[PDB]
């Protein structure tokens, strides 16, 4: 399947490493379709070499440039360089549907039934429920839609400052239109109590929303511990599947 | 409208203040529905005469008495007493449909327009959004519904404790079937922040679920304030409307 692809996004050396870990988990469940990563010059150049051993495609995307097609969105709101980046997500127009995730979510279990989705799904936010989380999103990739998504962060912008805020506020009938494009909680678990012992084993993506990024906790090896089991999988996955690369 | 009604539980005089501004708050707004509130013997018998001077009808449910039909359920479940007194609102067969609110909601503007609604209608939670919260639903009472509930809390009971836990197992299929039973967020308005700024002046409902409940607070007349604005009005209903009673 070269016509879908999953799509995250780095702009350093530190989301680089999440991003490693979410595409050798889709790679570890056996997916079908293209990894893509979208990428910022502020990822070092061996950086970027470590992460064409894991993905079908790293993109570079450069904001600052004043040949990119979002430069003079960033002149008027010069605070949305990283969610500018993540829209470039639907100019990649090679592909007819993408399932995009954040670098700091993980995959538990195939998920390319999610190709079956129409643009919008995503699952519910957690703290206010008609929004629908960001970190995981089914789209399909438009030269209009992305111009659509620039027009409206040059007048209005966004009301979180990242991309959640902005992609709501597009896509606004998601919350009372079509329950299809409801995903499930489980495909974007956040990690943030007695529903988790009845539905938690059916997870099959967790999102990091903690404070410290899964890379920046300090991982012994000894012990398989750090300073939870999804953390700890993180780091066997770091460890086991993207060191030897 | 004598066919439908507002239905709510005070199991104890403290929780009946709360009841007190609720039913108080629905009839600011005008509402054409009748009042029901669920109360229990803990209840005093002069708190239940204050109860009435708002609600239409004062309902009591005691399932520590073994004519009760909710007894032989609690037996098998000695720790659902609340649970099973709030399901008796199923048993109000005099009424078509009614929407259940929690005594520790407040009503902002008017929401007539919940009975368009079918059962089971309620907001997502927040925390676990693809279980709605039990605190505002609109429902139809039945004795064959009421049944059911009993059998279920009887054979597996509820994986929370409360309420929300056993009507999220039996209406199962809420968090994927029909979307206009997905009552939006201002419905039920969790009193637990960029969202806030943007939907938050659309509140229609708002769930005081903190630890201290609102008439817990120690609230000075003096500078209208307590030891927020929602927490400011509770008290303002609750002294200018309910007090002179």
């Amino acid at each position: 399947m070269t016509d879908q692809a999953f799509v995250t996004l780095t702009t350093n050396d530190a989301y680089a490493k999440g991003a490693l870990v979410l595409g050798s988990s889709l790679k570890q469940h056996r997916t079908t379709r293209r990894l893509v990563v979208l990428a910022t010059p502020q990822v070092s150049d061996s950086m970027r070499k470590v992460l064409e051993t894991v993905f079908d495609e790293v993109i570079m995307v450069d904001v600052l440039d004043s040949g990119d097609s979002a430069h003079l969105t960033l002149m008027k709101r010069p605070e949305l360089g990283v969610t500018l980046t993540k829209l470039h997500c639907w100019s990649l127009t090679q592909y007819s549907k993408c399932v995009f995730m954040d670098a700091d979510t993980l995959v538990l279990a195939n998920i390319d039934d999610l190709f079956d989705r129409e643009e919008l799904s995503a699952a519910p936010d957690p703290g206010w429920p008609d929004c629908f989380n960001s970190g995981v999103f089914v789209y399909q990739p438009s030269v209009e839609t992305y111009n659509q998504l620039l027009h409206l962060a040059s007048e209005q912008g966004s009301f979180d400052g990242g991309d959640q805020g902005i992609l709501n506020t597009f896509f606004s009938s998601w919350a009372t239109t079509d329950i299809r494009k409801h995903l499930p909680f489980i495909y974007n678990l956040s990690s943030i109590l007695p529903a988790f012992k009845v539905f938690g084993a059916s997870a099959k993506v967790v999102h990091f929303l903690g404070r410290v990024k899964p890379w920046n906790y300090t991982y012994d090896p000894k012990t398989k511990s750090v300073k939870p089991e999804f953390l700890i999988l993180w780091w066997n996955i770091f460890t086991t599947n993207v060191l030897p690369l």
